[PDB]
């Protein structure tokens, strides 16, 4: 059970805290509260201190699980998808929300993608003002990060695509097949990645909540997005067709 808490520092930079909720004093000028694996402290402290609870049914709203973005009229929370070891993947979920200007991350596992993401933050010449800055330099991060898994996928692909096509320096048919088949999954959660934060930014951009120069980067970040999508699905193409090209290559030989 960890909580960080990233603030706005006299020198006008970010200072993270690796804050004791038991003894210590809270710090002024909050722009990013990080909990780790939240016990029952830990989600007591953010709804006492900063008005955040998560019911699945309530009498203000219909709560919609099959939706991951829920706006009222205080606070934005986001079930935001990540892509984790399980090579072989699964999803990871960190809630995101947003109050009092803050920015909220629910996580429940430390995974590479975040640690990436902290050192973006901590590391970026960005000047953020607030929580809502600092998840819109998330968004961007993690398309990144999404695109350098497409570009891994890249990589494979054209291996296999010269070693089949060109029957040149093939090995044991079943285990590029199944290199194959492996390659087709990580391609298809990353796109299925890559859709779950369109539909989050896409609903980002209409919160009056959010200024009007992180509608622009989201914007910029969307468009991305979009060539990243396009890119895998051309690559599941690749990969799909080289499955059978293979497979008409072993049953040529048997």
């Amino acid at each position: 059970p960890m909580l960080y808490i990233y603030i706005k520092t006299q020198n006008a930079l970010v200072q993270r805290i690796n804050f004791n909720l038991d003894s210590q004093e809270l710090p002024q000028n909050i722009l990013w509260i990080d909990l780790l694996h939240p016990s029952a402290a830990e989600i007591a402290f953010i709804s006492s201190e900063f008005n955040l609870e998560f019911p699945t049914k309530e009498e203000r709203e219909e709560i919609e699980l099959s939706a991951k973005y829920w706006e009222d009229n205080a606070t934005i929370t986001i079930n935001a998808h990540f892509l984790v070891r399980d090579i072989k993947l699964r999803t990871e979920i960190v809630t995101f929300a947003t109050a009092k200007n803050i920015l909220f991350t629910i996580r429940y596992n430390e995974f590479s993608t975040f640690e990436e993401i902290q050192a973006r933050i901590l590391a970026s010449p960005k000047n953020f003002e607030d929580g809502f800055d600092i998840i819109d330099k998330m968004f961007e991060v993690r398309v990144e990060k999404d695109a350098d898994l497409l570009e891994w996928i890249d990589k494979e692909a054209r291996r296999l695509r010269t070693s089949v096509l060109e029957k040149k320096d093939e090995y044991s048919y079943d285990e590029m097949l199944k290199d194959i088949s492996s390659l087709q999954e990580l391609n298809m959660r990353v796109r299925d990645s890559l859709f779950d934060k369109r539909r989050a930014m896409t609903s980002l951009l209409k919160s009056d909540k959010i200024d009007k120069d992180i509608k622009q980067n989201l914007t910029i970040v969307l468009k991305d997005l979009n060539s990243l999508v396009e890119f895998s699905v051309s690559q599941l193409n690749i990969l799909d067709n080289i499955q059978t090209i293979l497979a008409s290559q072993i049953n040529i030989e048997q």
